[PDB]
RNA sequence: GGGAUUUCCCCAAAUGUGGGAAACUCCC
């Protein structure tokens, strides 16, 4: 039950009265988005609230729009980062609840889903020391 | 010693923040 296998904004502490308590969790989960949505629009959608993150080699911010593995098309589930992290906590409290495009959605804190059962993320090859 | 900037390399479905390496300048 709860939010998720970390709780959601439930362990956070002082998350009640302030816009903070988070550091390491800059990014928000986002549900109920449905397929008229793009990285462009919830970057553009979430931004109110703070910056968005944006990625270090691929020039787009930090999103992805997650689909049906039955169907493949959108599921209206997302993921966004924020490039701070009181502006992650705002936007869950201020963005679960309400509408997207028309449709309710919810949001809430996000936590990399690899670290719970594919074992987290993984190294690859490139450059070398002394190249 | 630390922080910021720049550059290079790799798989994609899995559903929620990728890693490694090099250089210059600036700030503490």
């Amino acid at each position: 039950g709860g939010f998720n296998k970390f709780g959601g904004p439930r362990d956070q502490g002082s998350r009640h009265d302030s816009e903070q308590d988070n550091s390491d969790n800059n990014t928000i989960f986002v549900q109920g988005l449905g397929e008229n949505v793009t990285i462009e629009s919830v970057a553009d959608y979430f931004k109110q609230i703070g910056i968005i993150k944006t990625n270090k080699k691929t020039g787009q911010p930090m999103i992805n729009l997650y689909t049906d593995r039955e169907t493949g098309k959108l599921k209206g589930e997302a993921t966004v980062s924020f490039d701070d992290p009181p502006s992650a906590k705002a936007a869950i409290d201020w963005f679960d609840g309400k509408e997207f495009s028309g449709n309710p959605i919810k949001v809430s804190f996000a936590t990399r889903r690899a670290d719970f059962n594919r074992g987290g993320g993984n190294g690859r090859g490139g450059r070398g020391r002394g190249g």
